Parts: structure tokens; C-alpha cells; sequence
């Protein structure tokens, strides 16, 4: 079967629509998400047109094999979509109304700069390759674009699901291609990060600073070194839930900066001890007393600077 | 093949039934479960009706290809169900009796607020899309809804398997849809959590409190800091077996609260030492003596408050 | 194609046999095992019968499509078995001899009460659903039930592979079902658990007890607390290799009990120190001296009691 | 299609050959490896024979469906091989030349006794089941057995790929079976184990022995206990990369033995301290001085004994 | 269908082209990458040639089944590529223009010697096996070789995608094979390794060196032993993200060398203490004072030597 012939030299407009049934498995490391949705296609094939009076029927239902159906593919899927045709309905004027239910693992890049307070725009790219007979152009029927109410993405808030109505028409392998951008805007549920990572990480840091109220070198070494190891554990836990970015993430920046606080705390703990042994505890006392104010102030200001830079 | 024609302007009622053969793999993080069950469908196709006297047979057996079968799909499955038709039996009045055996990975949300003492309602949503010829409505044949005795879900107690008999009829893409709710009520087997997480977590906390019966700052620092690290390990162990919730879980609340106990224990240990060095051990003794009663009392009351809030 | 017609009102007896080719991947957490075996089926279809003299051939080979084959399914498989028909041989009395090679992930529950010294009975349930024409009953041809010599299950000893010859005939959805039980008896290779978990776990415990020969509170705190953390690591390592049971496992019981030994050791270490500071080292000496005998004796007796209760 | 008829009462000899294209994913825990290779089959079917003069062609190319092809299966694959027929060429005498390209996950047991200095013999078992018409026997055409130069197995050295030319002919289910053994000899690349596990493990042990040059019980307790925990971490790291063997592995033996060294070091550290408190430091000095020589000597001799026993 | 017949004794030239649509999942441990691309094939079949005047059409579109298509396979894929034919267009002279969209998991070895500052050349090997009728030779149509702009490989920089235009023609199983090399040059995004592994690893090492400004053996033991354990954790974290190489990697070399620094620091800490107890603190002071300069200088020079050797 060949494509529908043109009235003039116009291209064939295939009206599209994606209706999300299920949404799930957003893999941060892999930068992928799984989707289960309705795909709707509609185009005019004058060859399939009929008189409702003569035929008796108001619409004709065809099996996929029987008629010409445009080869609609997804640009950013890992493997070809697992589709099952729901219905094909031809109107008297030849307006075909195709509907399929698909499932696919979509590969869409993620921006982790403000993690875990980040928001993302997941993409679904519909594409059609023009045939030698005639050029095929994609369109968005906004009435067939949407999502089910029940849809939820674990640990994410689904903001919107819209389509960029004007297609990206370009040449590839000397043939026209019509690309459509379906955008699923989501924003991370940062809540859990606060009692699981942020607050425990701050508690261990504050525990390290109790060495500014101790003259016992042995106790201080234990305090600063132990807490530093707990901070390593938190850093490792965090980097496992994320991919390797060629940029600094918000949480990444905080965690890294905290290493410098542990480093300088060790230096202070060392200096205080050296001076005490050197029989200069008056100078050591001045340094320790200052550190009690310096460490939280410099920590608080550095964090304001980071939050400012990142948001 | 087209759908059965109506007697009047009535919709076609497809009677359904799910009989669970096997149940397994409830993924808490992914909020999914795998099912292996019987699907039964029954509708009246007057076109397939026959006289038992003339034909000789009491029922006629057809191959799926031969007759019209309603396109029944599952709303919340990840990928299309892996089904194999067991039997299709037509009665003389045209009452078709379809049976298939399926397996699917069902996506049903879980409520972790009372974890690990939580109970869940897993869902299986049957759906049918109405055709242009006529509207299709789902029904529950309670005689064909059930589960095998042997069925067990690892680490869960299967309470019930029922169906919400009245379907959720709605419009989607200008077409009628009939949705049915099959509910599998389950409740978690919290036993193992007690000797593996809860009791070990309490033991390390109680060990930290022995610093209230020690004047040795160095020993106290070791006691409170070490146990705190074991508590971090338990927190990390727990959060790996669970997804990121935008709410606090029962175990999550307990674990978080325990961090504050370690923090205040460090403050006490620090205060006691500062005072001792300051040549005020009488004041330090008062604080330590109070802490011996204060720490378990405030812990016990805080837990009563939490259990009350959560249950 | 319809089933073979009966001579009298007898049911159709389908003789079965499973011959294990490969055995592997027993998942303790998932309570599943993968199998790769021969499936043999044999039934009498009088309609396929022929004259050897007239036809020339002694047996006729048919393609699965050509003749009626009973719908034999496995009850406890996750997804439908991946089968490939090896041969179908019809004798001229109409005795069909079907053989297929399959592979499946079988879901069979495991009893961890005596882990790692446990033994299991893995099951393979053959099932047939009776048709409206006539009832189908399963049988075991003991000559076609067995396993290859090479077969081995990693970390397990394969004891036997037998079939419960009398089928479980019952009604389900107003139709007769014939269920057969193929049992693969296995017993765990507990060897590795001794030098990897049991002995290292005992060594750290015995190390903690050296605090009964030390008056240094600071050293004792280090000894008991450190070893307790190593015991947490061993407990966590063990629980990862196992599913959450609503009962206590043998290793689980030992590990849990050991926590109480660490708890009481801390109490002793604390008591001894308090008394020493209180200028009562004579009483502290009595307690420490007793503990040296009490701790191993109570440990040894408690273990005898556990081993007795568990075996 | 039936098998080729025999000239006399001889069996049909199917000449085989495996040419490895790609080799990869040797899973030590699962005892499996993935293969991507050429399968070649050649047998004489006199029914397909032709005169080159009359026909014009020197060889005839057939589609798999058109002619009889022997049912060649792999014994030790997990699931049936993913094969794609490359070519089928019939010579004038009826000598069929079949070639397919396959990929399979082969299950072959591994001997970890000398790990990580072990060598293995991976197996690929070709099998054919004889038909009721005539018996089928496998043969090795050594000219069609080999491997690509590029082939490499990550972390392994590929020694050889040969076939045991004489098949294992036996009865199974009253039918003849011809089994062939394709052996892929490999030897582990033990290099990485030296700077990652062996040397770090020895360093921590030697660090523990510095307690023989210290009279500080508190420091010694820290030295021996800390290093012992690092040794636990190494033992756990090792056992994760390996399956549970009912025998001792070389690395397993070394690691286990090292636990005894830590145990005895604790005993020494304890004894030395007890004696010092008991105001007998002369006796404690003798024990400590001996331990300085005893510990490395006994360690070195024990290792010679192990290496001897294992190799 | 047989291959196109030759004009003279020339081989059939199949012009190829790969256009990368999506690139992803480069597994360092498995040494694999997933690809989603366009495959284009073009050859001359004179049998399909036609007069544009007589036929009316300028090009003819065929279904894969209808005409002869060369059996093009990938050498280094794990399993056979998942391909879907996009278009087949025949020109009047018989120049066939085939296009398919594929997805495959390509196995290409990686060189980790300069990790994480390494660069790689991923390969895609196109291969064709010559038929008995005539020899088939591959060619590169440079106009149909490329990649989409959007293409990105997570944690990698895509440098180029070119093809080695002259094929590797060789004999295999007495038949000609034409192999083509498609090279995807990539270079690692080493950024993240600096704040996550390199700098934290240096910080803990520098913390260990504060023991050169402390006379407290107990504090020094804590400093050097604790930091050494954090270094073990970093070594383990690194080796999990990498496969077992029979060579030293850059990061591997640094990490290994750092163990020697911890070992010698322990020796210094031990020596200093022994001398102090031996009432020789003047000699111990000389050693400690030297170590303060020696340790960073020898560390810095050793690193220059390593960087030099590795780059
Ligand atoms: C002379 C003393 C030898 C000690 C040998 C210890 C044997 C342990 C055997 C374990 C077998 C499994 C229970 C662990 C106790 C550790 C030993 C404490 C030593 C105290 C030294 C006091 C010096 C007078
Ligand atoms: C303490 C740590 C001790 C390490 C034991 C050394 C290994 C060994 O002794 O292992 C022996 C292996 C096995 O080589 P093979 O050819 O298979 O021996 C077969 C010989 N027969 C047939 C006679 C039995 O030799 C090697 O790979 C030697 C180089 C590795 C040295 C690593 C040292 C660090
Ligand atoms: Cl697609
Ligand atoms: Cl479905
Ligand atoms: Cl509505
Ligand atoms: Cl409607
Ligand atoms: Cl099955
Ligand atoms: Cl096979
Ligand atoms: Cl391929
Ligand atoms: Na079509
Ligand atoms: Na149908
Ligand atoms: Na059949
Ligand atoms: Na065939
Ligand atoms: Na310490
Ligand atoms: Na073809």
C-alpha cells in the first residue's frame, strides 16, 4: 500500500496526540523514564472515502494490514515501543482515526545542578520520515493530548504535559523529517532528603565543632576524625543515587565544602595541641575561643553564597 | 469481525472475573507486584446462537480468530499482559465463555506512613473502550472472582481479593470507557523488623546512655560517637528498603528523633567535661544525674506521642 | 481441532514426565529457581490411528499444528514456559508421543527456620483443564521422570527428583483440573557459612570478653563497642542474603542472642568502672571474676538450648 | 519432512563445528558465560542429490523450511539459543552445508580452589536426539572449529578452544543421543588482586603487629581491633565476588587463617597488660619480645604450608 | 531469491552508512555501550531495473520479502540487532536504497590505563558473508555516515564518528567476508572524580600527616589508622566502578602508592613512641621533624613520576 495522493503539491498532515495512562521508573543515574500511554493518529486518505447513504455505515473499521498507516517512530526511546492497536476508524470524507496503546523506556537528559530541589522537562519526540511519493508533516490535535488523573511519578510532582504544536521540520539523508516535542514537566519531592541526608549530615558536623569546647587532644582527634568518616559515608550514599555530572550539583557543592570544614577543624585541633605542649596555652585558648564563633559564621555565610549561586 | 448488534439501545455487558493463581514480587521501592492469574470474560453475541437439537452439540468451541472478542486491557500494568487463551465456549443462546491465563507486573501505589506495621490495597484495573458501533460496559461475575489457597506473598499476609462490582464509566477521547477495580488487601509481616532493626537500634542507643554513669570524657566521646555511626548504618539500611516519600514514615520518624537524642547526649558529655575542667564537678554531677532519668523518660514519652500520632 | 472422543464415559489420561537437563539460580530472597528440562506427554487419540501394512510406516511424525495437543500448563511458573517441541510421534493405535524442551523460572516457597543447615522440597506443578467435550486426567510415566548426572545446583546438594503419581483432581470455575506434583529435594551446603560468618562472628565476641581481664574502662569501652559494630555488619550481611520471614531462623536467633551478650558486657564494663571510681574495687573484682566464667557458660548453654529448639 | 534414508543400517553422521565470534560476561557467582558464535552443520541427504551437468548449478541454496535439518540443541544453555541461519548449501552428492550464527548464555561449573590463581575449562555441549526412522550421530569437523583473534574475555586469558572428537553416545528415554564436548580453556588474570586485596590485607596485618613494640594497652587495643575490622571488610568484599563453595578456596584459606592471627594478637595484648598491672612487666616483656619474631615466622610458615597444600 | 548476477567477474559492492540517533549506557565494567541508529544499504540489482517512461514511476518501493537483500550482520553485538525496515527504494538503473532503524548492545573493549582521564574508540563492525553465487564487498558512502546533534553519552564527550572506508576482506570457513570499522571516539568527563574521590582522598591523607606535629602515640594511632580505613573505603568505591585489568590504572597506581604512605606513617608513629619510652626523645624529635618535610616532598615527587609514566 502506497501513501494518499495529494490534491495539489501539499504535504500529508498527520495529526497526533499522546494521552499518558501510567508514568513510572524515572532513573536519575540512567536519565530514563518508563511510560504507558495512548497514541492517536489522524490523516486524510481520500482513497478510503465513501458515501454514508450508499454504504449504510457512518464509519468504517479497518485492520492495520488493510490500509496505509504512517510510520511514526519515537526519537528518544531505547528500543522500539511495544504497541498494540486499539482502533482504526475511517469517516466518509476519508479521515482516518488511528489509536494504539504503547509502552516505552524514554531516554531524556536530566539537569542535576539544583539537586534535590531540581525540576525537569521530560521529552517524548514523535517523528515521521517522508516517502518518495510525498512529504509527511506532523501536527498536534490538542484535544487528544493529556494524562490520567491517577498518574503519579514516585518521588516527583507532575506539573504539566504539553506538546510544542509547531514541528521541527528538517532534512536527514536527503529526506524530510517532521519532529514533535511532547514535554512532561516534573519537580522533585525534596522532603525526604531533609531528615535522611541534610539534617544527619549537619548534626555530625556540629558534633565535630564540640572540640572547640575541649582541651583534650585525644578526644578532639576522635570527635573530628569519626564525624569526618560519617561525612564520607553520606557523600558515598549521595553519589550512588546520581550520575557523574561534568558540573557541580547543589548537594555536591555543600558536601564538598563540608570536607574543608573538617580539614580546618583538624588543623585547629592540631595547632591548639602543639601550643599546649609548647607551654603556650594562652595563645591556644585565643584560637579555640575564636574558632567557636568563626566556624558557624563562615559555615552560614558560605552556605548563603552557595544558595545564592545555585538558585 | 464487528461487535454484537443491540436488541434496543442498550450497551454490551462483558462479565469479568480474576482468579489469582500465583502472587509474588511486591517491590516496595518500585511500588509494583507481579501476578499470575485467570481471566474470565462472558458476553452475549446473538449472531453465534444455535439450536442444540439441530446442531447436536450443547456448546460450541471457537478459536480466538474465529469470533469477536472484546479488547480488555489493564490500566495499571507496566507492559501489556502476557496472556494465553485457555478456552472459548459458546452456549445455544449465544453466551460466550472466554478464559485466558495471564501474568503481569501491576503498578499499584503503596502508603508507607505506618511502615513496617502498614497494610495495603493492591489494585487490578480492568478496562474496555467502547466501539463506534456500540458501547461496552464491564460487570463482575462474583462466582468467577477468587484466589488459590496456596497463594502467598513473601513477607505479607493476604487479607482479601474482592472486586468493586459497579464500574467507573467515563469519557476519554470522546469514547466511553468502563473501568473495574479488583482489590487485593494485604498487611505486612512486621515480625523480622523487631530483632533485625528495632531492637538492635534500641540497644546501641541504650549503650550511648551509659556515658551518664561515666566521668571519663574520652570514654563518653567513644560511646556516643560510635553508637551514632551504628545508628547512621541502621538509617541507611532502612532507607534502602524504601522509596522516597514526601511524608514521614513511622520508622523514619523514630530513626530521625533518635539523632536528636545522640546530639543532646554529645551536648551533655561536652557540658559535663567543660564544667569538670572549670573545677565545677558538683554542677556537672547534677546535670549527669538528671540526664540518667531525663533521657529515658523523654525518649519513652516522645515514642508514646509518635505512636499516638501515627496510629 | 477437538479432543479425542471417549470409548465409554472415561476421562482422557495424559501421561507425563519431566527430565531435568539443567538446574540453576535458586534465589533465596525471591524463593525461585530456574529449570531447563524435558517435557514428555503421551495420550491416545484413536482418530490418528493407521494400518502399518497399507501405510508402510511404523510411526507417523506430525507438526504441532496438525494434531490436537492437550493444554498442559505449569501452576507455579512466573511467566509462561519457553518451550520448543522436539518430537511428536503417533503409533498406529493412535498413541501420541510428544516431547518438548522447556525452560522456566519456578516459584517454590522455602523454609529458612534451620538456615543455613536447612533442606528444601522444590515443586513443579503440571496442570490440565478439562474441556467441555471431555475430562482430562494427568498420569506419571515413571520411565520418563528423571535428571541428568551433570545437574548441579550451586551451593546446594540435589537429593532426589520424584513425582507424586496420583494427581490432585479438583473443580475450578466449574471445570475439572488435574494437578501433578514433581518434587526436587535439595539440602544446603552449609560449609562456607562456618569460616565466613559463624567463626568470624564468634572471634569478635570472644575478643569482647577480654574486657573481663582488664580494669581499663577506656580499653573495655573500645573492645565491647567496636566488636558490637562488627557484629552489626555481620547481622546486616546475613539479612541481605535472606527474605523477611514471619519466624526466627537458626542463624537469626544466634545473631539476636549475641546482641544481649554485648549489652550485658557493656553493663558489666560500666558497673566495674562505677564501683572502681566509688572506691569499691573489691566488689568490682568479684563481678569481673564471675563474668569470666558466667559469660562463656551462659553462652554455651543458651546455644545448646537454641540448637535443641531448632533441630 | 522425514530424515535421510540409510544405505545400509548405518546411523546419520552430522558433522559439527563452533567458531567463536565474541566471548564475554563470565559470571563467577552464577558460573555462566555468554557466547556469540558460528554453528556449522553438515550431513548427507541423498534425496537432495543432483547432476551438475543437467541442473547447470554446482551447488543449490535452500531455505530452512524447504529441507530436513537435524534438531541440534545445547545441553548446558539456560534458555534456547538465539540463532539466525546464515546459509544452507547442497552439493551434487547431497552433502548439505548448514551455517547459523548463534548467541547463548552457557552454564558451566567453575573450580574456585585456587582462586584467584585458578584456571577453568568452559564447556559447550552439542546434542542430537535420534528419530524413530534412524539414529543420528555427531562428528567434529576440526576445520570448522575455532575462534576469532579479537576474542577476549575480560579478566581472563583464553588458552584454547578444542572439541572432544569422539561423541558421548548414550540412551535417554529409550532413544539414542549423541553428545559433543567443546572445551574453552581459560586462566584468570590474578594481577589486580595483588594491589587491591592481597597487599592492602597484608599491610593492615603488619600494622596490627606494631602493638608488639608498644606497652600502651589502649593503643594496642585500637591497633589490633581497627585492623581486624578492615580485615572483616576485605573478607566481605572477597566473598561477594564469589559463590558459596562446599570447599575452601586459596584466598578463603589465607583470609580465615589471618583471623586467628588477630585473635592471638588480642590474647598477647591482653596478657601483656594483665602482667603489667600485676606488677610483672619482666614476664610481659619476654612474651612481647617473642611475639615480634613468632608472629611473622608462624605467618610465613603457615602460608608456605597453605601454598603447598593448594598448588 | 538469489543474489544479483555479475556483469564480469566483479564482486557485489554494498554501500553502507550508520547515522547515530541515540547513544547511551556505556558500561565500564562490562565494556559495552547501547546504540540506536540508522542503517543504510545500497547495491545494484540489474534484475530490478526499469524504464521510467514505460513504468511511469521514477522509483519503485518494495517490501523486504519481495527482493534480494544482503545479510549484513554486526560482529561485536551481544545479541542480534533489533531492526525495523524504514524504506526500500529502487531507481530505474536497479540501484536499491535500503534503510532500517536499529538498536544494539555493542561490545567494545576499553583501555583504563589513564582512568579517569582516559579517551576511548568505540567500534561498530559491519560484516557480510559472500555467497556461493558471487562475492560481496562492503563500501562506505560517507554522505550517509553521521550522528544527530542531540546525541550525548552520559559522563563522556563525543569527539567523532567516522568509518574506515577500506574494508577488512578475509576468508572464514572457506568464504569471503567483508568487515567495516565504524569508530566512535569519546573522552571521559573526569570533572566529578576531583571533588568526589581525588580531593577527599588527599584530605584524609593530609589529616594522617598531622601526627608529625603530635607526641601523643594514642592520638597518632587514631589519626593514621582511621584515615587508612577511609582510604580502604575509597579504594573499594573506585574498584567497584571498574573491571579487573591485567595492568595498573592511573587512579589505581595513586591509590596503591598512598597505602605505602600510611604504612610508613605507622612505622614513624611507632618509632617515635618507642624512642620516647626508651628515654631518647631527642632522636624521636629529629625523625618527626624530618617526616614533616619528607612525607609531602616524597608524595609530590612520586606523583610527578607517576603522572609522567602514565601520560
Ligand atoms: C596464660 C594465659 C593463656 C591465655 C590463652 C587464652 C585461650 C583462649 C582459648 C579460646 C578457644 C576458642 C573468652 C576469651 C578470653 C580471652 C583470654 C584472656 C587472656 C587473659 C590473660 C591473663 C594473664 C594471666
Ligand atoms: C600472602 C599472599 C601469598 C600469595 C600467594 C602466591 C600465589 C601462589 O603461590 O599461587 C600459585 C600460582 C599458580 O600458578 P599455576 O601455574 O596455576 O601453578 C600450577 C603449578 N602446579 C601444576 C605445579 C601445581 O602462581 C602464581 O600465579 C605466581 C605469581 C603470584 C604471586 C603473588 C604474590 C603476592
Ligand atoms: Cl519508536
Ligand atoms: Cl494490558
Ligand atoms: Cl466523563
Ligand atoms: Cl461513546
Ligand atoms: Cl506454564
Ligand atoms: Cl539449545
Ligand atoms: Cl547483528
Ligand atoms: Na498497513
Ligand atoms: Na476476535
Ligand atoms: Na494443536
Ligand atoms: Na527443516
Ligand atoms: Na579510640
Ligand atoms: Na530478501
Amino acid at each position: 500500500v502506497s501513501p494518499p495522493p495529494p490534491i495539489a503539491d501539499e504535504p500529508l498532515t498527520v495529526n497526533t496526540g499522546i494521552y499518558l495512562i501510567q508514568c513510572y521508573s524515572l532513573d536519575d543515574k540512567a536519565e530514563t523514564f518508563k511510560v504507558n500511554a495512548f497514541l492517536s493518529l489522524s490523516w486524510k486518505d481520500r482513497r478510503l472515502a465513501f458515501d454514508p447513504v450508499r454504504s449504510g455505515v457512518r464509519v468504517k473499521t479497518y485492520e492495520p494490514e488493510a490500509i496505509w498507516i504512517p510510520e511514526i517512530r519515537f526519537v528518544n526511546v531505547e528500543n522500539a515501543r511495544d504497541a498494540d492497536v486499539v482502533d482504526i476508524s475511517v469517516s466518509p470524507d476519508g479521515t482516518v482515526q488511528y489509536l494504539e496503546r504503547f509502552s516505552a523506556r524514554v531516554l531524556s537528559p536530566l539537569d542535576f545542578r539544583r539537586y534535590p530541589f531540581d525540576s525537569q522537562t521530560l521529552h517524548i519526540y514523535l517523528i515521521v520520515r517522508s516517502v518518495d511519493t510525498r512529504n509527511i508533516v506532523l501536527a498536534v490535535d490538542l484535544e487528544k493530548v493529556g494524562k490520567n488523573d491517577d498518574v503519579f511519578l514516585t518521588g516527583w510532582d507532575i506539573e504539566s504535559f504539553t506538546a510544542v504544536v509547531k514541528p521541527a521540520n528538517f532534512a536527514l539523508e536527503d529526506r524530510l523529517e517532521s519532529k514533535l516535542d511532547y514535554q512532561l514537566r516534573i519537580s522533585r519531592q525534596y522532603f525526604s532528603y531533609i531528615p535522611n541526608i541534610i539534617l544527619p549530615m549537619l548534626f555530625i558536623l556540629f558534633i565535630s565543632w564540640t572540640a572547640f569546647w575541649s582541651t583534650s587532644y585525644e578526644a578532639n582527634v576522635t570527635l573530628v576524625v569519626s564525624t569526618l568518616i560519617a561525612h564520607i559515608a553520606f557523600n558515598i550514599l549521595v553519589e550512588t543515587n546520581l550520575p557523574k555530572t561534568p558540573y557541580m550539583t547543589y548537594t555536591g557543592a555543600i558536601i564538598f565544602m563540608i570536607y574543608l570544614f573538617y580539614f580546618v577543624a583538624v588543623i585547629e585541633v592540631t595547632v591548639q595541641h602543639y601550643l599546649k605542649v609548647e607551654s603556650q596555652p594562652a595563645r591556644a585558648a585565643s584560637i579555640t575561643r575564636a574558632s567557636r564563633i568563626a566556624f558557624p559564621v563562615v559555615f552560614l555565610l558560605a552556605n548563603i553564597i552557595l544558595a545564592f549561586l545555585f538558585f
